[PDB]
């Protein structure tokens, strides 16, 4: 389990909580969230997130990652337009705050 600010990720139960309340994430949104929080503040490229979270039938289409991050941000960020949990590293990828 991972606790970051007001966010808690429970891998064994596939649940994410914000202010202690279970969030309504798709399986893919949870796996993205968990994958990001599992690298713990290291930057992950879009291609890397595709290969691990989506898989082979998704090789070229990095835009799926950006679309899913935006949807995840709307669900977990206090201010989705100024995110604090899921962070962008310009031109390389995404990472979870330390
Ligand atoms: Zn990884």
């Amino acid at each position: 389990p991972i606790q970051i600010g007001d966010l808690e990720i429970v891998p064994d139960a596939y649940v994410a909580k914000k202010y202690g309340e279970e969030l309504d994430l798709t399986h893919r949104e949870f796996e993205l969230l968990y994958h990001l929080a599992s690298h713990t503040g290291q930057v992950i490229t879009r291609e890397h997130l595709l290969e691990t979270v989506w898989g082979y039938d998704y090789f070229g289409d990095v835009r799926t990652v950006d679309v899913t991050v935006r949807r995840l941000r709307e669900k977990i960020e206090d201010t989705p337009s100024r995110p604090e949990y899921i962070l962008t590293r310009r031109g390389v990828g995404y990472y979870m705050r330390n």
